[PDB]
């Protein structure tokens, strides 16, 4: 390369939102260095003490400019989960309303688990799909996380399948819409691992969405993912995951996403966790349905097809064999205008901040004696959106 | 509102007067690193998972960032306290510039800071120019355009000088000097070293490292003395509140070497130097030498004295006005357009034939963290530069 060239490449670098050492990933690397560097302890070193003098007017100033929580007027509580609390919220300038997802950096260094949100950061971020729940700000502080995303109004699948007997019609559509954005994120090169209805959110025209990509994780050169991790509740992972592999895991979830719909409880419930998991790796002789002519051929086939050993599993050979099943022989939508047909529940909304579809709902780290660096394991989570 | 506070905080990473631009962030992640990776502290699993995570990054950073290696050095055309200066080649433009070096160590075991905002900024045909300031783990580095004709030091050495030279050489200090002082600063320390010639025979100044920002009432209060021995002014040898006077003292001290051949001041030791110059009134002689000018020799008187009576107490002007430079030659506002009275002959581009033939201990690895890069966070003048 030239001269120039090195220089172009740099300058392009600190522009780029896909990069590491973009502006904004460079501001958190000093803002963190000064968070774990102001400690008497520490000030007792002269490089510290006087670099900390040094940036005190600036760091202060940055602070002040760059996106702060206080920027946003807090709505509702609209959810709750491990690491945090999900918080419908109106941006005090723009007035825009924002879906806002908090995860405690304390506890996330307390419970060992603290890089899951990179991949759940780069998904909502640049997917760029009508499947994906959209990122438009990242950002943070000593205490917090935020992932600022456009908030959907319509609620999750556990809340429709809690209100009505899920007829076939509508089983057939939410089972296909997943399909399609589930194939969205292994064309991005992912594996969500742990699909549920918890994930499957409704937008203002009753269309589905999938948030909260925790567990996913990135394939390699073989399309393949190494694991041994803490199973939360089992009932919805696949056999071989619970055994620790391959994206056919995704479509085993499936087949008990479309069970639960139409059989109201899922295949392997079981009232111990431990008893689910026996359940599960016993699926052969475990998995029964009900005496009543309601669940068709097909349904029961497509369950069967994803509900048995990767090996001989529906989806092995690619999604083009899953679009062909019988199960969505249809006279109602083509897969390819889907998401373009009419949505067999309409949510009805009172507002931008209708809020109906949800249910209604602190330790920090300790003065250190010697440098802890518990800053940096969240350097280069800043994203802002142009 | 929200686009004011992007806008605010957009300028704030394109300035290069900036203390947060992409130049100083960068090197803030740089140095982070280098303070890091050791493997006393890996074993804490935040510096072990955080350097893991940034490798490949810093790796490429560093690739393409200015590194010591994009350049072929030449020759080793000085040596100084904390480092060396030599004659360089940039290896992709091919281009020629003397490349000041110091030693991060030495200096720990901040006077770069005047020295490389005064190069970099001052935008003065009497001021070396800074295109470029980088660094790593061991040394800093200041990238200036080359003075191939050498300093006032090696001339005097090599030549009788004729008081028509003196006078010229003289002005073109105090153009300079003045230039200095209309940035506000107090340059502490002239001396013939410190006065260098460019492919033409004109003076810039170099080497600021004494430089100091004067205040309101455009004094500086030093509670130690700075400077060199034969050249310090007797109110900046007993700090301390002083002025710019001080540098015109020195002007005097340059005047009489050049015409007397010896400094005023001097004696056998360090001390007695020391002493002849608490005693300007007494000590200041000139020799039987029928050829010192009777102004050359009021000049040199002038600055020559205490403070309170010392040609330049009112400004440059009053110095302008001395009849030594009198002459039919050249006109102040047109000096540096005037034929030098030694044009340089020089062989190439990378001609050092006005340099002397000349002919490394660092920081022991770390048991906990000790940040000895944060003195130097900033340093960087390559990303975010003034055109
Ligand atoms: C992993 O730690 C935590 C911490 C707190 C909450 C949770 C659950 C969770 O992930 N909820 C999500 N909600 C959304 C979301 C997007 C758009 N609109 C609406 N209404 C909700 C995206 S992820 C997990
Ligand atoms: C601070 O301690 C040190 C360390 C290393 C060297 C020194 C002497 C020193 O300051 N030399 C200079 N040389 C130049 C220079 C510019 C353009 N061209 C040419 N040929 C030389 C500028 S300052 C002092």
């Amino acid at each position: 390369m030239s001269f120039e060239t090195r220089f172009e490449k740099m300058d392009n670098l600190l522009r780029d939102p896909k990069s590491e050492v973009n502006s904004d990933c460079l501001l958190d690397g000093l803002d963190a260095l000064v968070y774990d560097l102001d400690f008497p302890a520490l000030r007792k070193n002269k490089n510290i003490d006087n670099f900390l003098s040094r940036y005190k007017d600036t760091i202060n100033k940055i602070r002040d400019l760059r996106m702060k929580a206080e920027d946003y007027e807090v709505v509702k509580v609209i959810g709750r989960g491990a690491f945090g609390e999900v918080q419908l919220v109106r941006h005090k300038s723009t007035r825009k309303v924002y879906a806002m997802k908090l995860l405690s950096k304390f506890e996330m260094i307390k419970r060992s688990d603290s890089a899951f949100f990179w991949e759940e950061r780069d998904i909502m971020a640049f997917a760029n799909s009508p499947w994906v729940v959209q990122l438009f700000y990242a950002f943070q502080d000593d205490r917090y996380l935020y992932m600022v995303m456009e908030y959907m109004p319509g609620g999750d699948l556990v809340n429709l399948m809690s209100n009505y007997d899920v007829p076939e019609k509508w089983a057939r559509f939410y089972t296909a819409e997943v399909v399609l954005a589930l194939d969205a994120i292994h064309s991005m090169g992912f594996i969500h691992r742990d699909v549920k209805p918890d994930n499957m959110l409704l937008d203002k025209s009753g269309h589905l969405k999938l948030a909260d990509f925790g567990t996913c994780m990135k394939m390699n050169k073989e399309g393949m993912v190494r694991c041994d991790t803490a199973v939360g509740t089992p009932d919805y992972i696949s056999p071989e995951v619970l055994k620790s592999y391959g994206r056919e895991c995704d479509w085993w979830s499936v087949g008990v996403f479309l069970y639960e719909m139409l059989v109201g409880d899922t295949p392997f419930y079981a009232d111990s966790l431990v008893g689910t998991y026996s359940k599960i790796m016993n699926h052969k002789n475990s998995l029964t349905f009900p005496d009543d002519n309601d669940i068709s051929k097909e349904a029961k086939n497509l369950i069967c097809a994803f509900l048995t050993d990767r090996e001989v599993r529906l989806g092995r050979n690619g999604v083009e064999e899953i679009k062909r099943h019988l199960f969505f022989k249809n006279d109602q939508w083509a897969w390819e205008t889907l998401r373009d047909t009419v949505a067999p529940v309409v949510p009805d909304l009172s507002s931008d901040i209708d809020t109906s579809n949800f249910d209604d709902l602190e330790e920090t780290f300790p003065i250190p004696k010697a440098f802890v660096g518990n800053q940096l394991p969240f350097v280069g989570f800043t994203y802002y959106s142009n």
